[PDB]
């Protein structure tokens, strides 16, 4: 089969995933995060050990404090960008939506739940009920739930974001994967790819929009897995050449822009599985998309 498939089988046969993953960690970029570590920003960071590099951090367009824990992953060869961010805190939900507005994002991909393992891993940063809209007074934004489509393991929401200064409104699509555990993997390649293709189908990743926002709790593990698989499939798609993609090199390129992307060796292995499976679609087996939808059990 494909070259990534041959490397996959070699690594599985030798039981080498931990060593492969540790090599990536060792080779990964190390750039300063001075702004993230300023005293005044301590309460804007969810995790002490997860910070945006200065070079790639998203700046808020405000004079007071322009800091958010968010990074622009700009994949030059693939011609796709993503914004990866932590799950917003109770005091940074206004900042989060400010960033969405200013960066002209059409979609937000949320890969975590608000409560995981008994702890609050993300703030409730969007409205749960149509009739209870949210106002972010610090950033002068209003957010309303317009509709939601609840599936067995993910939910898609239509939100309306309004800049109260100008009264301009935009439709934001929210893609919420609700069964992906932290430091874990999706139930199957099919369930993951079914969801990724839902995001793709929406047009949220179009170059006509700002970068999609992808987040988890830390904005690196589940978020890294999602973007690695998406970028690798896009690279193969541009060239129509699966054997042209080097998944580990792509991950190291991504890690130039945000630290710590992909948090376990099993998330790396899963990324391979997802790309190998998705290649079937890229190379012209259109019917596999329906198979994923069936295998994902999304209706239940
Ligand atoms: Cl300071
Ligand atoms: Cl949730
Ligand atoms: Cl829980
Ligand atoms: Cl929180
Ligand atoms: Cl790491
Ligand atoms: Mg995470």
């Amino acid at each position: 089969g494909m070259e990534m498939e041959k490397e996959f089988e070699q690594i599985d046969k030798s039981g080498s995933w931990a060593a492969i993953y540790q090599d990536i960690r060792h080779e990964a970029s190390d750039f300063p995060c001075r702004v993230a570590k300023l005293p005044k920003n301590k309460n804007r960071n969810r995790y002490r050990d997860v910070s945006p590099f200065d070079h790639s951090r998203i700046k808020l367009h405000q004079e007071d404090n322009d800091y958010i824990n968010a990074s622009l992953i700009k994949m030059e060869e693939a011609q796709r960008s993503y914004i990866l961010t932590q799950g917003p805190l109770p005091n940074t939900c206004g900042h989060f939506w400010e960033m969405v507005w200013e960066q002209k994002s059409r979609g937000v991909v949320m890969l975590n739940r608000v409560m995981e393992k008994g702890s609050l891993k993300c703030a409730q940063y969007w409205p749960q009920k149509e009739e209870k809209e949210m106002i972010f007074e610090d950033t002068n934004l209003k957010l309303t739930l317009i509709s939601e489509d609840i599936k067995s393991y993910y939910t898609v929401r239509q939100l309306e974001l309004e800049n109260l200064t100008t009264q301009e409104t935009r439709e934001i699509l929210h893609f919420h994967y609700t069964t992906w555990p932290d430091f874990g993997v999706p139930e199957s390649p099919a369930s993951f790819l079914n969801f990724l293709f839902k995001v793709r189908e929406s047009g949220s990743l179009s170059p006509e929009h700002g970068p999609v926002v992808v987040h988890s709790s830390a904005g690196i593990g589940r978020s890294g897995t999602f973007c690695l698989a998406d970028t690798c499939l896009l690279l193969m798609d541009k060239r129509k050449d699966p054997s042209s993609v080097d998944i580990k090199k792509v991950l190291l390129e991504m890690r130039k822009f945000r630290m710590g992307l992909i948090q376990t060796a099993d998330q790396l292995r899963f990324s391979y599985l997802a790309v190998i499976e998705g290649a079937k679609f890229i190379m012209g087996d259109s019917s596999v998309q329906d198979q994923w939808k069936e295998l994902s059990h999304e209706d239940l």
